[PDB]
């Protein structure tokens, strides 16, 4: 039985990384994700400058999963950079670089430094769309010229192949055109399905509060609330990007949930709230959980079994 | 005790009602509604001629909420309207009939129709947005010139106070322009919020395979996934609409649940998922439940908190 997968040009143990966001913002907590049992990892969601974020508290965590609205906390692409050129064991496992600049210039600044980097050190870039551009209008991957901007000149100043993390979507018309949009960009070869779920907001009974203090409480939801959201937005995405992967990402607490995703199609799996709650040796677990189904159904490969959800009659 | 409300020029013996499509779709429903101790009851969505709907499975609950793809199975409306005419009985609580037409053309036949049996029983008015997925264009309340269209094509038509049934909304963007659509519409009394969270996908792990049958499995969300989503865009709505009321849908299984939807700005408090699978008696319960809290907190009327959630600094 074996959880290796081969992507990319890579190597991965196994399929799962953290999201961004959790346990990589800091070079200890990068040198901690890479001394863990994860089969990759992901850095924090960088801008070209250095950022505080937003006040605290802007992350809280419930039975059923967490809020946030960390507003791009992270040590600006600089350190990131050096971290993947100078700082990263590669023998230890594939590293991704997720860039979230606040303007498709501030991207492709980004990226036009990061290309020497990637085809040197084999680092691989996750563009993060779920994300603010203008206030007043929607995120960029809500908002389908936006996007098709960001990836016209992320892909010519690139040149190499990426990925992109992706809001979930509702409604059929935006997997469908949202699909259509990446499949113009065939320098995509990976889409990680999904970033939080927008705006949700979480009241505490007792003290009559909200439980963030930026956006009056509301932040992106993570954790069990959004599994069947991801597990859609993985399959859609699976359908309709013949040509690219999906990595998978939300509601992962188990090897069972991350099976589910693998079923859905995603490639690597990816896990953000059951991580930040847990800790790193969720990684042992969840290979021990999803090894312990593949025996007890008599599959030995991932490849035997992703993608392959049945539908009814 | 008492729980009793006043809203829309009717009197509520408490603020809990069933959610448009659960217990309601035939007058056994309806009866069974009626005979229960909800504050009010509403049809379940209409169209002008009955519909069987889609392929069974097409409803599936789990620990965490439910999954749907009904497909407006309904009795059409001349049956609801019959309903609201002649077998109602106004003396025992309000009721709201839901329209769902498929086009403005024929929910401006319907609400022609319904009106003067509005004006002469006090029957009320939902306006569901959502529909049945078109190739090619959005539901409706994720169109907002398509949705600006049927608001001012069914007050024309209607010219009574009236409501509607919203989707989620993910994006602070999105809040800002839906609200000031709705804004336009000066007979649009009240906005419930909110419908299923749309085009999840739930996934056996033994079977492999999607729980229903329609969509390759792929239907709206209920339940305790939904109640930070649904809390959100109430108080969305309840901060942008100071001229309407807003109604409350998703995650309620307890008086708690209740109680975050009125801090959140909520009036009538709707039960879907919970219905389905508890049965009527859950309304004495939430009743009990929620004015437990309150005593326990020294409220004596919802008013003293409907809205008053608190932010932090
Ligand atoms: C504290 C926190 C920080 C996050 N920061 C980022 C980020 O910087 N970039 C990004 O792509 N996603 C970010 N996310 C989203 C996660 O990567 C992930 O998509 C989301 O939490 C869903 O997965 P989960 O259900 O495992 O939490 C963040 C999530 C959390 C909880
Ligand atoms: C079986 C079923 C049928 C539904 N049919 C309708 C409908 O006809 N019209 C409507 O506006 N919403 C309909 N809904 C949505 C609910 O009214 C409600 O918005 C949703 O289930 C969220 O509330 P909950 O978390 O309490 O389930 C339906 C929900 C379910 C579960
Ligand atoms: O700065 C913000 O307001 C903001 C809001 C939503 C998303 C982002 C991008 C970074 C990010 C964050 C964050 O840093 O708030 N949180 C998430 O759950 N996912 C993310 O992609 C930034
Ligand atoms: O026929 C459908 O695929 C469909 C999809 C979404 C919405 C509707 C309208 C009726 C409805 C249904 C339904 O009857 O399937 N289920 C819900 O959760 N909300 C609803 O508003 C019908």
């Amino acid at each position: 039985m074996c959880l290796k997968l081969n992507l990319l040009d890579h190597v991965f143990a196994n399929p799962f990384m953290n999201a961004a966001g959790v346990l990589c913002s800091t070079e200890e907590d990068l040198r901690c994700m890479t001394a863990s049992s994860s089969g990759a990892l992901v850095s924090k969601s960088c801008t070209s400058a250095p950022r505080d974020g937003n006040p605290e508290p802007r992350y809280m965590a419930f039975p059923l999963g967490s809020i946030n609205s960390m507003g791009l906390p992270n040590l600006g692409f600089d350190f990131y950079l050096k971290y993947a050129s100078d700082l990263h064991d590669y023998s230890k496992k594939p590293l991704f670089l997720s860039i979230s600049g606040l303007s498709v210039e501030e991207n492709v600044a980004m990226v036009r430094r990061l290309a020497p980097v990637a085809q040197e050190k084999g680092v691989l870039l996750e563009l993060n769309l779920s994300c603010p551009n203008v206030p007043g209008k929607p995120q960029v991957a809500y908002d389908f010229e936006a996007m098709r901007t960001y990836l016209q000149q992320v892909s010519l100043a690139y040149g190499l192949p990426f990925g992109v993390k992706m809001p979930p979507y509702f409604d059929i018309a935006h997997f469908d055109t949202a699909a259509a949009v990446l499949n113009e960009f065939p320098l995509v070869k990976f889409v990680t399905c999904v970033n939080s779920v927008g705006n949700g907001l979480v009241i505490d009974a007792e003290s009559e509060s909200v439980v963030i203090k930026p956006k009056q409480g509301f932040g992106g939801l993570g954790g069990k609330y959004i599994l069947p959201t991801a597990l859609a937005n993985v399959n859609a995405f699976y359908r309709r990007c013949p040509d690219k992967l999906v990595f998978g990402c939300g509601g992962v607490y188990s090897g069972e949930d991350a099976f589910l995703h693998i079923l859905a199609g995603a490639s690597m799996v990816q896990v953000g709230t059951a991580l930040q709650e847990e800790g790193p040796g969720i990684f042992t677990r969840l290979e021990d959980e999803l090894l312990e189904i593949m025996a007890r159904k008599g599959y030995r490969t991932l490849e035997e079994f992703r993608g392959r959800v049945k539908t009814i009659e």
